[PDB]
């Protein structure tokens, strides 16, 4: 599967609530129009946009949305982290205002897609017509999804493209050559990992809409347009199955047929991660299934952590390569510190050093023996990202117990 897949989440500040006199319909229907463009506009891009959630906050707003662009973009991304996310599976999100931006009219980080906070954007209610304000999340997600403005030698043809630094009274719906490279540029070098997943057809809260190449409830299959379909096994204009075509969708589904049952779908990433298989009558690969977290793995080393088994040695090897290991007790002690590196958890931005007990759950200490030197307590430590180089969760920290949230504890308990 060549696309990617954005399950968006939109956030309507009380703002807008009460430019449209409360029509909640009307906001809705007003959504669903402007992310079904954002989804046209992405095509170039190979890169599908489907609305999986919408938050009005009709009565109250539940962050103080201020003209003042930077602090309403952090704070939506706090709340969106701390709270959004918490209860709603979704990769980004971003916040509609009737409020009037200084000197912007939308504001986004750049190449942040998944990020728990700053994978987001807000987005000014600039105008009435929805090819506009679809011009305008098309492009606050683009610099979520690492694309930054044209300049100089970019084209998209005579026409105004999306990622200008400015708005044109002449908006297009083309993205600039510039904007697809560095896009896909981002998709490989930093991992967008949870635009893989394709949106069930349940997920999508938009109305079903048979061409928008996602498969919708009652939908049998949807490849686009006649004109772009490309899927043997289904007819665009109805998203009816046709031919000696028993399916035209999922990765059970081989040339418009069930694979044969018993054929695996989806690889196990490790003793902790069964494999899934087909049944042999259905065309989807069944939900990924994780044994349960705690239980023993790569002989008694570790315990299962969602699918995988972390262990120390495994951490090690990753962070420094060969020859290194993990370092002796006392070089966990550092980690009581609180220092810049020395550390279990943070709180308010704040670095909490490690308890006596958990200290095996903090920055990662190897001893390393590699070519060359000798280091007995190797750390990792980068202010690009700090939690690099920290101990994940799940490791095993001593015989029986496992690290949570950075606290050393049985095993017994943690799950
Ligand atoms: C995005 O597409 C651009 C082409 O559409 C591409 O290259 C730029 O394209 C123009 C013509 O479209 C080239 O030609 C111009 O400049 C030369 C040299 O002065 C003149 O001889 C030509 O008559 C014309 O005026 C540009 O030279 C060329 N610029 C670059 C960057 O090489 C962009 O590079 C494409 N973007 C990317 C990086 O993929
Ligand atoms: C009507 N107002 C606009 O078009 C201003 C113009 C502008 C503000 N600061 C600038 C710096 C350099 C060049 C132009 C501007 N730009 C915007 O609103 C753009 C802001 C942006 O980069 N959002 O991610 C989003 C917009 C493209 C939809
Ligand atoms: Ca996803
Ligand atoms: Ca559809
Ligand atoms: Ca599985
Ligand atoms: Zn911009």
């Amino acid at each position: 599967n060549p696309f990617r897949f954005v399950e968006l989440v939109l956030v309507v500040d009380k703002a807008m609530v009460t430019k449209n006199n409360g029509d909640l319909d009307k906001i809705k229907t007003r959504m669903y129009e402007i992310v079904n463009t954002v989804n046209e506009i992405y095509r170039y891009m190979y890169i599908h946009v489907a609305l999986v959630g919408l938050e009005i906050w009709s009565n109250e707003d539940k962050i103080t949305v201020k003209p003042e662009a930077g602090y309403t973009l952090n704070a939506f991304g706090e709340w969106r982290k701390t709270d959004l996310l918490t209860r709603k599976k979704h990769d980004n999100a971003q916040l509609l205002t009737a409020i009037d931006l200084d000197r912007v009219i939308g504001l986004a980080y750049v190449g942040s897609m998944c990020h728990p906070k700053r994978s987001t954007g807000i987005i000014q209610d600039y105008s009435e017509i929805n090819l506009v304000v679809a011009v305008i999340m098309a492009h606050e997600m683009g610099h979520n999804l690492g694309i930054n403005h044209d300049s100089g030698y970019c084209s998209c043809g005579d026409y105004a493209c999306i990622m200008r630094p400015e708005i044109s009274p002449e908006p297009s719906t083309f993205f600039s050559n510039c904007s697809y490279f560095e896009c896909w540029d981002f998709i490989m070098n930093h991992n967008p990992e949870c635009i893989l997943n394709e949106p069930l057809g349940t997920d999508i809260i938009s109305p079903p809409v048979c061409g928008n190449e996602l498969l919708e409830v009652g939908e049998e299959c949807d490849c686009g347009t006649p004109e772009n379909c490309q899927n043997e096994c289904c007819d665009a204009a109805t998203c009816k199955l046709k031919s000696g075509s028993q399916c035209g969708h999922g990765d059970c589904c081989e040339q418009c047929k069930f694979s044969k049952s018993g054929t695996e779908c989806r690889a196990s990433m490790s003793e902790c991660d069964p494999a899934e298989h087909c049944t042999g009558q259905s065309s989807e690969c069944p939900a990924d299934v994780f044994h349960k977290n705690g239980q023993p793995c790569l002989d008694n080393y570790g315990y299962c952590y969602n699918g995988n088994c972390p262990i120390m040695y495994h951490q090690c090897y990753d962070l420094f390569g060969a020859d290194v290991y993990e370092a002796e007790d006392s070089c966990f002690e550092r980690n009581q510190k609180g220092n810049y590196y020395g550390y279990c958890r943070k709180e308010n931005g704040n670095k909490i050093p490690c308890a006596p007990e958990d200290v095996k759950c903090g920055r990662l200490y190897c001893k390393d023996n590699s070519p060359g030197q000798n280091n007995p307590c190797k750390m990792f430590y980068s202010n690009e990202d700090e939690h690099k180089g920290m101990v994940l969760p799940g490791t095993k920290c001593a015989d029986g117990k496992v690290c949570s949230n950075g606290h050393c504890v049985d095993v017994a308990t943690a799950y």
